[PDB]
């Protein structure tokens, strides 16, 4: 739909979570010093294509979207804003299930916290974020086997 005003959510000085329109809008990513953005919706468009270092992954907001396969590609690059001293926004659509997953997934990831904690700091950031229950169950199972 038409354009609105939206409320990223920090994670880490370097990291941003938010929609599509956050995506969209140039103002407040300016203000926000991102220079790369991550794109884990479907048929989103990148919109500032000079501006910022883009990288796109379609996944869909399904329960049966194994959100776990698509980790490496989406850590590779927030690992590469992180390195270059920028600040990476991920976004999906709504941006409170794909998105959320992929961040979840990347503080258990990155620092090896248990999913209650990487949860509770998103949703403390990002207290819109509601992500499908396929994603939940799968992010409550992710590195287990590591135990």
């Amino acid at each position: 739909g038409s354009h609105m005003a939206s409320q990223v959510g920090v994670i880490k000085p370097w990291l941003l979570l938010g929609s599509q329109d956050a995506a969209h809008d140039l103002d407040t990513l300016k203000k926000n010093k991102v220079t790369h953005i991550l794109n884990v919706a479907y048929g989103v468009e990148n919109a500032f294509l000079s501006d910022f270092t883009y990288k796109s992954i379609s996944i869909l907001d399904l329960p049966e979207t194994n959100i776990l396969s698509y980790f490496p590609e989406c850590f590779e690059f927030i690992e590469e804003a992180k390195r270059k001293d920028g600040v990476v926004l991920v976004h999906a659509n709504a941006g409170v299930s794909r998105a959320a997953a992929i961040v979840i997934g990347f503080l258990m990831n990155s620092e090896q916290t248990s999913f209650t904690s990487a949860f509770s700091l998103v949703k403390n950031a990002r207290p819109s974020i509601c992500p499908n229950s396929g994603f939940m169950e799968q992010l409550r199972t992710y590195q287990e086997g590591k135990e």
